[PDB]
């Protein structure tokens, strides 16, 4: 205990790690980690459960001097008057609430034309989302999610008196909150967030540090008119928006983290798990990191908002103060399944052949929108392979488009970003793909510069407790912490690839 420890907790779609850490070096001192259900809607009480046993086979937590909860993303928990969940909790990636994101533009767009927005009605309420809030309404955000609830089930929207995300909650949990009988007081007041995952609400306008209640009551119209919509979006309590370094009002309960240190343990203001792993990832304002599995992610730190009125890059929020463009792609590492299914090769066999060929692939391009794409906007879109001609249409060429198309959507991405005013200059290359040897080759060529390859590491935990320490020293900036780097991937720029790419795909 003279050593001071901080701890970052990543309680995530799949599961809840616990990251017992040297609030100085970063270090890991203790970790722990436990399952959660699978399922894209669940019940609360399975992430305070996981997150018990993470924290028990994690030592524990009464030498810990702050705590912060980095958390998936838009996750709907809402809560009665007596801090009860009143139905699962619908996640990122439930689809249930499509229609209803789809419904949210068209009634936004509904308005006619003001000087300059788009004639097209869709188009124009995909606009006026961005411009309110910073992203255009998908079935992952949490405004959805209440509006298929006011839809689907109004006895229960009717109840909720507190909406929160997943991270939030967490952290209410550990401060010791929870459900209280009839006519007791649930604090629910007691909730706080930051800006990196109420910027994921579709609600909360970060520009402004705004909630935007009347899109609440937007949504609650359904089940109560119009009037009663409106008293009930102002009268539900939603989590105060902290700064990136401010200690929340309450501290964790002493049976949870802190009983044996120095006033307890503080809790720092926690966040969404995208801007949480950059934060640990040590990314500033400049920095882009592409995390590459079956699906990407592009997440740039901006300086200042981002707005692509196109509604394809997402304008969060980071966890420094400043802004997160995400530009998520359906089709990642999945376009080299693609491949092997369509050559009948393993991956090394379709590497051989990409690497037989040229830059360019002799002239054949992909266009990999595999079942659409999210960005750019597209998705009734299907995948084209174009510029093919007798003498190149071979198997080497075509692996070489495989590897190319994929890279090149990842860079258009990143001009799509550069488009949004957010300069983009130094590259960091995570999951999955990483490790692939063609992607890893063929990586600073298309995308244009040096790719950096972190090495593997729990990033959302090591932001959380990154973001622990700093609120708990009262630094301006952040605790220096050492990262370590697997690799830098150099190449020569070959531009003319990522311009037949953008040709092509128009
Ligand atoms: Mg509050």
């Amino acid at each position: 205990s003279l050593r001071t420890l901080v701890a970052g907790v990543d309680t995530s779609t799949q599961s809840c790690k616990v990251r017992v850490t040297d609030a100085e070096t970063g270090e890991l001192v203790r970790f722990g980690q436990a399952k959660h259900p699978n399922g894209t809607s669940v019940d609360p009480s399975y992430w305070w459960s996981a997150f018990q046993e993470a924290a028990e086979q994690a030592g524990g937590l009464d030498d810990v001097s702050a705590l912060a909860v980095g958390g998936q993303q838009h996750g709907m928990v809402i809560l009665d008057n007596q801090g009860n969940v009143i139905r699962d909790a619908m996640l990122w990636n439930d689809t249930s609430s499509a229609p209803q994101a789809a419904a949210l533009i068209e009634k936004l767009g509904a308005a006619p034309a003001q000087d300059g927005e788009p004639e097209d009605p869709i188009a124009r309420g995909k606009q006026r989302w961005v411009k309110a809030v910073g992203s255009s309404p998908v079935a992952s955000y949490t405004l959805t999610k209440v509006a298929w609830v006011a839809e689907n089930e109004p006895e229960n929207v009717k109840k909720i008196a507190a909406i929160c995300l997943p991270h939030d909650w967490l952290s209410w949990r550990i401060a010791g909150y929870g459900p209280v009988a009839e006519g007791e007081d649930a604090h629910l007041e007691a909730l706080f967030t930051d800006r990196s995952d109420a910027s994921g609400t579709i609600y909360y306008d970060a520009a402004s540090n705004e909630y935007r209640r009347d899109l609440i009551a937007m949504v609650l119209e359904a089940a109560e008119g119009a009037k009663a919509a409106q008293s009930h979006a102002e009268a539900i309590v939603l989590p105060t928006v902290l700064g990136p370094r401010d200690a929340a009002p309450v501290k964790a309960d002493p049976a949870i983290a802190g009983k044996n240190v120095e006033g307890g343990c503080l809790l720092a203001p926690g966040g969404g798990d995208n801007a949480m792993a950059s934060l640990g990832l040590g990314m500033a304002v400049g920095d882009v990191s592409i995390s590459l599995g079956t699906s990407g992610v592009a997440a740039a730190i901006s300086e200042n908002p981002t707005y692509d009125l196109t509604g394809a890059v997402s304008g969060f929020a980071d966890c420094t103060g400043h802004y997160l463009p995400l530009a998520c792609t359906i089709n990642g590492s999945r376009i080299l399944d693609a491949g092997r299914a369509a050559l009948g090769v393993d991956y090394d066999e379709l590497a051989k052949l990409a690497f037989a060929s040229k830059p360019g692939a002799n002239g054949i391009t992909l266009v990999p929108y595999f079942d659409g794409e999210r960005t750019p906007n597209r998705p009734n879109a299907t995948a084209t392979f174009s510029g093919m001609t007798l003498a190149n249409t071979t198997r080497e060429n075509l692996a070489r488009a495989f590897v190319e198309g994929l890279l090149c959507s990842q860079r258009d991405c990143l001009e799509l970003i550069r488009s949004l005013g957010a300069s983009i200059t130094r590259i960091l290359l995570i999951g999955g793909g990483a490790k692939s040897e063609a992607i890893r080759t063929l990586a600073p060529s298309i995308l244009g510069m040096d790719v950096t390859r972190p090495a593997t590491d729990e990033y959302v935990a090591i932001g959380a407790a990154r973001q622990a320490a700093w609120v708990l020293s009262g630094e301006t900036e952040p605790p220096a912490w050492q990262l370590t780097i697997d690799g830098v991937e150099t190449g020569e720029p070959t531009e003319a690839v990522y311009e037949a790419y953008a040709k092509a795909r128009g």
